[PDB]
């Protein structure tokens, strides 16, 4: 009623600015976001969960109730998606798997997911995809893709090439092609001599691992560049120029993650470049506090300038919006929940913004009026339009999803 | 009635968190915003306006209607005014001095701000000041304060001398203290030998500048560091250390400007230090875009945190609120109301807050709450308690602002 | 003789750790820097010399003596060259044309450039070149290329072209590819609707503007990102990642310039990584001072990086190093001077490094002994080399040459 | 001979510009370098070594042959230092105290520190010492001297006051003052919503941990900011501005840390500012390689430009130079050997500046001549100083120091 009410002045208000609430909301029905699976244990993997994060990425907080299985996993998540308003999908790594026994990670195969895959069915979730290349012994040197050693070097384009079977399995099956992301940890911690060798390395394995031709309706393959990592400071093979260059060479699609950038860089500013090279991006939002520390996702400045970007695009087919935090300092469904909600807000306002008036003010040189209008925008009622968004969806519009987090909490983590 | 309706639900949701929308009126209103009087004719001052803007601080737009004189500024700034809610006030540089004549800046007296003076009496401001120790021959080698030369040295501690008087003479007019700014340019340009000598000729100097004691009823002394200046890269003589230093020493109040200091940094942060050290605080809000640039303050995540800051330690009596910022590519009047009207926004934002609750949370470790709550706060109707307080002042609620600034454009600023 | 003495010595220390001086002065002499003419003038060139510097790039410090035309840029250079060992090659901006009358910029021609030639060929130098994209009435919107104007663009258009023929001119003749760079100020101010479309048509020209064929052997097309620019700090049409997608995709060569990116980025690390996709690679060493300040190149941190990875990867002929930086603020000539030869001493240095022992330890893992090295290297006596360098080239081997230009000063720039 | 030789040369060549060596090599015998005790053994400690780094201060690598104990530690120690010519000085922490039994920190003594004192006197040695507050049970809600808990806050309180008995007591049996350092990791991972309280808290903490008067010939208290750690990003309680107030204030010596500040933000600029302020200072050098990444001290810019300013000031008497910096990826000896010998390296090569020359030059405003020169002075042979100091105090000259490294390595690192 009171949401009723506020929801039909803001249809009003909106209207009067010429925009559809409703036609936004459809739009943010189109807008998936793919929450990633690690949030949930720490990263852990049901390889040997307890066996340290590696890679220059880390876990900071040791709050309790991480799940320490597909099982715990599933049901948290489960339980965070019932607190996440419209569509969604899960971002599996590959030492998420579920075996009876221990698989090789070259080795690994599509029956490895399939628990994921019926589970997805069951949930109406796309799923995407990852090649784990960290936190295992043969990534202890600080090299996995770019490593000097054939051998090493071969196990690791293994994985990654069965991993792109797994993805096109998920796609095959979901009828939602899977993206598959390649993110390497490799680096130096200190000053390097030579930082073109790995690298040509790296370029003629990624070659590799992508040669076998898959369907495009099945699967989908990304490169993710990182700045630098906790023990690799000083270099990142994979860099942003390397990914930059690659993707467009071979046209994959590139992932841009927000928290791994130079300071005050921002990848919002990224999209539009790079749309006009590579065929596709993934968008991992991820909030960097110093470092790539990944923090959850604010509603702030970085993530709204991401969705308008996307939304002024109108880039619904060929971005692929993915979550990429994990703060172990707190409840980690009320991260995901928090982080998810956050890119949809965000959403929902790039949606809401009378866009077309805003470019026409700019192509006239009207700075004075779009600047007027881009910060009169938040002061519009689209809170209003977001819960009702909520409430379609059968989801708390506030605050409210706290006390069943606390519940579960209480509950079940409790007992963990 | 839509405001009226919006307003009733918010007061009602607020209420609900223990938030009572009109005592966050009322406490609006007791917090000033000091609107710098440059913005209105590019720092140009009426000493020679048409004289290159120099000391580091760049006005870049060349959009047309800038004021020529007192009389158009005033004009300006009263269109301004009326369209921004609740108490403001004017800050003013020595070069806006009205003098048929020309006035030695060592020799400023309070006459020369008595048009100004009655103006904010009719007006019911407070006016605020700062020597201007930029712009002019005896600055040209970019030291002025800490001049090694002696008489230059002397002319800019003069000049800072007589401008405590005519700050002085301001509080004493106004029954509301000026706070009295100091801000200079010295800094070099590249690799600099000794950065000591003019520090210590600096902090001499300063020394005498406040020699003269005045009523703290009337006068406030402020010193503002800054990182660097176009033309001044390499050193800044008044850095944050050097200031930091001097007001702890001297009990002076403390100026931060959120657009001087390195990449990354905030002033949000720093309130809190300070606050335990020095008796009073300036603000000086500003959006630098990648330099000093002085651009319009927006409603974002510093200009936030700024607030909330304030608020949160009910800084209502020791904070001195302020705009510094330029921004010459647009509107010069939208430029004040919507860098004002931000600042507004901001601050009602903060004064929404359930700081208390939260503050217990945080107390208690119970970080996911705290973080979740902070998050579901800005889905909370406050542009509704916003768009009342426009109302009740008068003030347009929204958008409409835009139109009457058009108009006083087309009617008026279409002929300067 | 002490010279002598000390390079005796030298030489004899290097031998020891596997250092061949006498190679390495030899190798210095396959590496001619580009200098920059326009830290003559103040980037006035000839068109309209006093007539606002533009395009986001500034001129500060107004110290006397600058050249005023083509026969004072000439005289003032040759003075430079004198005092800087080694190749060199002159780096030309399309407004330093030698006309009689006015020239359309989208008319220019060989002819127009004749005088340089037979200078350049006088001289023994290799000629670069550049469109000037900046301070000209079809500029003044800040957008070039990118211009929503279909004229405007054309113009912008026709004058790149125009320019290539130029560049092509000066390979034919000097019997040396000039390398004709692109850059271009377009972008925005402030808060940006659209970064899209600008670059669909930034992308557009530029595939227009290359589309003549023109052989190799005389004529390289460059193309060079930037982050921002005083007067367009939001954002930038022609961003890194834009370029790199550019060069990458229509093979041209990419222009890396050290003062173009964020805080803390480095090009350094760039090189190895653009290699791989780019032909070539035009690197435009300066010093930004917390801005794209533009400031003498020093030898630094990084212009030592910048030198070592061309060196490490024997970058000898797909990379073009040149100057980019303009500080008026000091002597002209000093400024070149000081630049180039500081790039030229981080060329020694790189050259005397003992790669293939440290490279060897680095793929060993001795990360120990790698530090070690490195680190040993800088207290090497490869002053004594490089004085030597100096003094085969007839050229003052320290701080004499400071006498040099102080005489030219007071004989010459003394009347200007 | 062949560096008798050398030094001969440079004798003269530095002469020749007014530089006698032969001083420079008795000044630099004048400062001393504290090496930090816990590069040794990882900040392990001898309460419970094996028992996780905390306070936001990582250790990476995992590196063989750390030291165990006390015994292992000081043979470490004094390899080291036989590789390292000149002045050296022991900072310690207070976890490497030597107790049978078990000690709470908050009630050790002088006599837990008898061995090191008695080794620092046969070493002639001076020693430095630091509270340990982290890496412990009531340090691990990441609160100490903040805390808002009565008794945990007294606990750390009590900690650092029986702390000051041990440094003084170090200071009454050298003969040297030991300058007790105070370090807390107190802060928050995440959004904050009271900075204020926990800063109060520290204030008073501060207050009553230093009421207890000591002889400033035995002993000095100085505070150390932070800008951010792993785990603890968003706010820091003791940060800059905090310190720069309490050490005004209260008159303590102010600890710089070079990696402890935000990116491109340089201590070297804090101290001539610092030192107007404060009586004296306390300096870590530390290279922070995108964080507060305690990398090894390398001969950079900034490792440069902070020994400059030292020697400039002749800050001998008023400034104590310190590492700060933990490397566990290579031999923690050489981590010492080469950041100590960097740092005397640097200091040496701001002996060797002609000053007052420049200082005279910038005076005058001939910014030419002191670019150029400062510029010159680094293809001045300033190794072959070097080398004669390294002679002169029974130390490698080069690289050969690895050797006795590696050679230590082998008969008893290998062993641990
Ligand atoms: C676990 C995860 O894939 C990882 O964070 C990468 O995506 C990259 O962002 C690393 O910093
Ligand atoms: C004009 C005005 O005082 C000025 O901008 C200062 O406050 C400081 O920001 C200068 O760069
Ligand atoms: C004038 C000169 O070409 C200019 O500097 C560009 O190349 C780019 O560096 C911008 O600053
Ligand atoms: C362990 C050591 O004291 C520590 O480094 C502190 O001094 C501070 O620098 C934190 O990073
Ligand atoms: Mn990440
Ligand atoms: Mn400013
Ligand atoms: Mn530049
Ligand atoms: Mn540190
Ligand atoms: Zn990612
Ligand atoms: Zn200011
Ligand atoms: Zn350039
Ligand atoms: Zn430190």
């Amino acid at each position: 009623t009171q949401l009723e009410q506020a929801w039909e002045l803001a249809k009003q208000r909106f209207a009067a600015v010429g925009i559809d609430v409703e036609e936004a909301l459809r739009q943010l029905d189109r807008l998936p976001v793919s929450m990633h699976c690690w949030q949930g244990d720490d990263v852990s993997g049901f390889e040997n969960p307890e066996g340290s994060l590696t890679g220059g990425i880390q876990a900071t907080g040791n709050y309790p109730g991480k799940a320490r299985n597909a099982s715990e996993l599933r049901a948290d998540l489960e339980q965070a998606m019932r607190l996440i308003p419209g569509p969604k999908r899960l971002n599996l790594h590959a030492i998420y798997l579920e075996s009876d026994t221990p698989v090789s990670r070259d080795q690994i195969k599509p029956e490895h997911f399939k628990n994921w895959v019926e589970w997805a069915k069951a949930n109406q979730l796309g799923l995407d995809f990852n090649p784990s290349c960290f936190s295992h012994p043969l990534s202890a040197d600080g090299f996995t893709l770019s490593h000097a050693d054939d051998s090493i070097r071969q196990f690791w384009i293994d994985h990654c090439k069965a991993s792109r079977r797994v993805s096109a399995y998920f796609g095959e099956q979901l009828g939602t092609p899977s993206v598959m992301n390649i993110w390497i940890p490799d680096g130096m911690k200190d000053i390097t001599v030579d930082r073109l060798a790995p690298r040509q390395r790296l370029l003629a394995a990624l070659d590799e691992v992508i040669s076998e031709k898959l369907n495009p309706a099945h699967h989908i393959d990304a490169v993710e560049s990182k700045l630098f990592g906790i023990g690799a400071e000083s270099y990142t093979v994979g860099s942003n120029e390397f990914y930059m260059g690659y993707a467009t060479s071979r046209q994959t699609a590139l992932c841009l993650d927000a928290g791994h950038f130079h300071p005050t860089e921002v990848i919002s500013d990224k999209i539009s470049a790079a749309m006009l090279y590579v065929p596709q991006l993934l968008l991992h939002v991820s909030r960097p506090v110093r470092w790539d520390s990944d923090h959850v996702v604010l509603l702030d400045d970085e993530t709204q300038a991401i969705a308008s970007e996307i939304v002024r695009h109108d880039l619904f087919d060929r971005v692929h919006i993915g979550l990429d935090f994990f703060d172990a300092s707190i409840n980690r469904i009320a991260a995901w929940v928090i982080g998810t909600r956050n890119m949809k807000k965000a959403l929902l306002r790039a949606l809401l913004e009378p866009t077309a008036e805003l470019r026409k003010l700019e192509a006239p040189g009207d700075y004075t009026a779009r600047l007027a209008l881009l910060e009169e925008q938040k002061s519009l009622p689209w809170q209003a339009v977001w819960e009702m968004y909520c409430q379609r969806h059968d989801t708390p519009a506030g605050s409210e999803w706290l006390e069943s987090v606390r519940a579960y909490e209480k509950e079940i983590l409790s007992r963990r």
